């Protein structure tokens, strides 16, 4: 159905590059196909969709959904504070950089020993921060993603439900490095693995229950 | 007219990507479209093709060419000089990465309230010069040509290049895709080790690869 109808959604999708050069930079393997999806999901069920994407595994615009596209993890914190005050929905399925090169040059690099670095804004817990303090409101949800690891220092639930305390957001989407949808209600749903398409129904569908319990 | 039949070409492209854990890495901007052209051209014109590919998952594989995917700096050598004594020639197209991390994570490294630490970094190995090396010391005895590519903001740089790698021929500036708003520097050259320049006209891959291809086949039959 269109069950979404009037909702303006924003969602970031990509990693995010940071440049050391013109032609270099620091990135990650994300493809940012998990957030293209739910944005499909988003547009075909009803709503206005904006999409600021980074660096994607060659993935197509989708249809009817407005295109942000950046580079680095601060134009992507840019765009997303650029539009987050029309936004009723951000979904920040980003893989952000968390680091950036403290200096760039403009001409490639010739032929050094150590790369200096600098931590980037965290822009999930700035949307958090921001809503909470009564300068976002008209936004109803606020979804995050990760991926989590069990290791020495803890199963992958225990990190996740810290994640999710850190960050303060409405929704975590846990990917089990399959996985979780952890609310900010305390309830904890197993996301049952699928294609990239029926995963975003499923995130979608528990975005449109925290919409319609609010 | 297949001017390249009973040719054995090794081709590498595409950037590289040096992990500093599994999810992270230093990357840089190659799409690999003016190796695949050059590639795609020396199949067209009869070669035996194999061609090593680094960051390159969106591009589509050439017709009739055979494909060798590589990771990082360290990757694309061990793959060149397991390749290399079987070619006739090799064209060195790869945006292949000066350095990479000293150390690889195991683990995705979590950020803290600490200062981040610097990225250390070692030199990865010149493959180029390890192709040329290996020839002149005899362990490529079926190697007629081996071409390298260069990118120099020109002529006295080029030259310079040509003579500290070796190779036969410098493809140098061979960039762009003669795209709208792309500056054309006019920089573009091929340079013989016989003592050839010839300027490369800064149009589509497809051109260029052409204009490669042509020297390459022009450089052979003068042996
Ligand atoms: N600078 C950043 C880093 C991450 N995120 C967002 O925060 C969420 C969680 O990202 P994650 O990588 O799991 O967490 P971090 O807190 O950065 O921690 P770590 O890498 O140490 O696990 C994601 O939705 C991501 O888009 C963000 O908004 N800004
Ligand atoms: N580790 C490397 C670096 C470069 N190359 C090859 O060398 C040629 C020229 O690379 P170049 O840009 O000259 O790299 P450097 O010689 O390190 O110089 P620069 O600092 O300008 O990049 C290309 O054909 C490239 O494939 C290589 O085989 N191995
Ligand atoms: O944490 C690192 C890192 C630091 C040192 C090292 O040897 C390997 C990785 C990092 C660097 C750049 C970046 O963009 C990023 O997100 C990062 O997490
Ligand atoms: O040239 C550099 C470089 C050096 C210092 C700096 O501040 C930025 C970039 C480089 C760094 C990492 C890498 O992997 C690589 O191949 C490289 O050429
Ligand atoms: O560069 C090369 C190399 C490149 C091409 C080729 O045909 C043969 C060797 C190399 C290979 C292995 C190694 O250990 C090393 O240090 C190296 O420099
Ligand atoms: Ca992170
Ligand atoms: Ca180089």
């Amino acid at each position: 159905h269109h069950d979404m109808a009037g909702v303006k959604a924003l969602v970031t999708a990509g990693g995010t590059r940071e440049p050391l050069d013109p032609v270099r930079f620091i990135g990650n393997r994300s493809s940012g196909k998990q957030g293209y999806a739910v944005a499909r999901v988003l547009a075909q069920r009803g709503a206005d969709v904006t999409l600021i994407a980074g660096n994607t595994a060659g993935l197509i615009d989708p249809a009817g959904v407005e295109m942000v596209h950046i580079g680095s993890a601060t134009q992507l914190r840019d765009a997303v504070s650029k539009h987050a005050p029309d936004a009723n929905v951000l979904v920040m399925a980003a893989a952000v950089a968390d680091f950036r090169p403290a200096h760039v040059a403009a001409a490639k690099i010739k032929k050094p020993s150590s790369i200096d670095l600098v931590r980037n804004d965290d822009v999930l817990a700035g949307a958090v921060r921001a809503r909470a303090d009564g300068q976002l409101p008209n936004m109803r949800a606020i979804v995050g993603f990760a991926a989590e690891t069990g290791d020495a220092n803890g199963d992958v639930l225990f990190h996740a439900r810290a994640k999710l305390e850190r960050k303060g957001c409405d929704l975590l989407v846990v990917n089990a490095v399959d996985g979780w949808l952890l609310s900010a209600d305390g309830t904890e749903s197993a996301l049952e693995h699928g294609s990239k398409t029926l995963m975003a129904t499923r995130i979608v569908d528990s975005i449109a229950a925290f919409l319609k319990s609010q």
